[PDB]
């Protein structure tokens, strides 16, 4: 039912479905068998950084992942994403744990959208910033297990009272505002997402991953889909 | 039952309620009798600008409204919206006609709301930029008579075929995520709006005018608030 | 000397040194003679707007440039400017004019650079727009025939009191602050650019054209590079 | 000669000269006897954040410092910028250290100026930001002992191998591009700087303070000028 276009931080490789056997990023089409992925170097217990990028003229999204004073990771897809996105959709965050777990902690998220027309000067933007979050953050729409206000973070999935990570939990937070991704005297789209995330677990193996997505405005965490479908696929097709 | 602050672009001078006997910019705090007014000359038939500016520091909401090749007018006030305001709120542009008429075009309007805590580098902001509305402008509500698409403009009051502006129309278009103007943690809280309008008609006696607003989040045009009222006030108390 | 990357906004077709038979946008690196072109349907004496842009992770250098109400031309080339250029740089405008002549009037420009480093939320930036020049404008270096403060317009080539543009003419406007666009610990970095022109010709035949190009800090117009080499390149090689 | 604004970080009190007996925050119109201050709990060692604001229409310039956890400070003095500096200026950061002293660290600064005119959609505007310092930072003219590099930061004083801060040193950064602040058709002109500082001295009497200021474009470190006059005015009247 849902359309989704996201980037994954897959922490658990489920090899049985395409996965590296290894942690790593990857560009989901439609599907959780990534088109294209690449090794991450995941550290548990340190903050990192993702940034997501894309144009209409390009074609190509592309996505970069780092922690300080490490080397970082990067993976691009040329794919048009006005032939797989209506014109209006959401832009939020997921993530899930399953039989292996881990803290899916978020710290700061912007991002910013263009859209140019051939009207001179003629230019339509979105931009929002959180580097802080509240109880009652209105602005959001938090799905699943997913809350926010807690040392002014947002958990994705379930944490206890003494910081420790529950299992088979799943949670988005989607931007309030539709995003107009496409128009029809658009010359140049365009957007970039950063996000600062913490992925701390006690167990060797953490699991499953965090994923910036975008879709259609009225998604929702599909049944069944903790895990590594990480709350954003029906099933592994 | 809802809480109203706004700069008013009034047109049509109603003395029986306050205003000056001209048109007139103003700051309305609850009430359509301006707390502070300045003279405005007003050009039929031109574009204008209005530029909004407030922070929490020095607590002075002050407006500014320009055409090319002319003087401006300013108006300020001094006023702590922290003791008006909710936390949340939403903003938008109201517009009404009555017996008298003009046409109340909106080309495009900006806003832009910083919240600085005094956590390091911990600021939320929310910027939007209209300079083109589509006929399905999923990211604004719209209210009353108000629509989007005729021209790539807003037109907040209803406007016939032949371009002519009618009577008795009120129409407002709010953005459609709330906006957080307070936090218990913030140092700095400011907003800074623009918008440029077209108000034409083809009287000599153009009414009633356009209002920036900001209002609780589940503000709704007051019954009976056409004409002086400019679809802000349920009466002229 | 110099080392030059430009995207030029040719007029006039000087088919023995590789211009395709008709007015075209083209990536020049290095070079007069265009890396790729595309066609543009240039409007004598309607205003365009011309829209760079370039990202560290893709490589890919696109402009697009319009008109309003028509279809927009775009060009894009495969560059690592890492390998070509400075690790500091200057932006800027210029333009020519020969035996045949245009105006090369600027409306307006704005620039955005960005370097995002691998430290949590570390991001450098340097961001100027202009929608209106000054007769004294001390942000911007002015090399040969370029005069800012006529009608609030940057002129690039000379043009007389009677707004008759005249032949044999050069000029450049660079911002003056030099850019950053390389550093050893950034993960990403990327420009955009934006300009709006006016090229106006009295002849059937305009000439030459203006381009967009980033140099090395103390770029200077090259002897003799009026004409076909449009203030950028000391020959055609 | 020099026409100084400034916004003083002063952490010794030479109430010989008009400082209050407490470190405090102070606003200097052309005179290191502060037209106003406010009292300022500063904390040795720990990273600060300031926050200066102004605009021309209410003539107010406000400055707002702080520290995690911690009450802010504040500061507020009218002035009309126009009747004090000229149309171009350059802005900076300065510090000093005398018989006491301190490290004078600053580890990131922003600025944005925008000048707003009566012409539709006609905003002219600067933006930087440095979130991190390069050895050879080419957009900064460094006075006097300041030095960029060190651990990414700005030491704007004097500091050891051992990191241990000198006495007798001044110090400034002045961003390398002039800035414009006032237009003969502009509406509305205002500015925004934040940075945040470290200033830690091994001794419980630190000295002298750090200062953001606003100068002629062609301004000098004054003969004299370490210790209590911040490398900002010649002499103390
Ligand atoms: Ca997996
Ligand atoms: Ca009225
Ligand atoms: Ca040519
Ligand atoms: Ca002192
Ligand atoms: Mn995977
Ligand atoms: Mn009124
Ligand atoms: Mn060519
Ligand atoms: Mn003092």
């Amino acid at each position: 039912a849902d359309t989704i276009v996201a980037v994954e931080l897959d922490t658990y490789p489920n090899t049985d479905i395409g996965d590296p056997s290894y942690p790593h990023i990857g560009i989901d089409i439609k599907s959780v068998r990534s088109k294209k992925t690449a090794k991450w170097n995941m550290q548990n217990g340190k903050v990192g950084t993702a940034h997501i990028i894309y144009n209409s003229v390009d074609k190509r999204l592309s996505a970069v992942v780092s922690y300080p004073n490490a080397d970082s990771a990067t993976v691009s897809y040329d794919v048009d994403l006005d032939n797989v996105l209506p014109e209006w959709v959401r832009v939020g965050l997921s993530a899930s744990t399953g039989l292996y777990k881990e803290t899916n902690t978020i710290l700061s998220w912007s991002f910013t959208s263009k859209l140019k027309s051939n009207s001179t000067h003629e230019t339509n933007a979105l931009h929002f910033m959180f580097n802080q979050f509240s109880k009652d953050q209105k602005d959001l729409i938090l799905q699943g297990d997913a809350t926010t206000g807690t040392d002014g973070n947002l958990e994705l999935t379930r944490v206890s009272s003494n910081g420790s990570p529950q299992g088979s939990s799943v949670g988005r937070a989607l931007f309030y505002a539709p995003v107009h991704i496409w128009e029809s005297s658009a010359v140049v789209a365009s957007f970039e997402a950063t996000f600062t995330f913490l992925i701390k677990s006690p167990d060797s193996h953490p699991a499953d991953g965090i994923a910036f997505f975008i879709s259609n405005i009225d998604s929702s965490i599909p049944s069944g889909s903790t895990g590594r479908l990480l709350g954003l696929f029906p099933d592994a097709n």
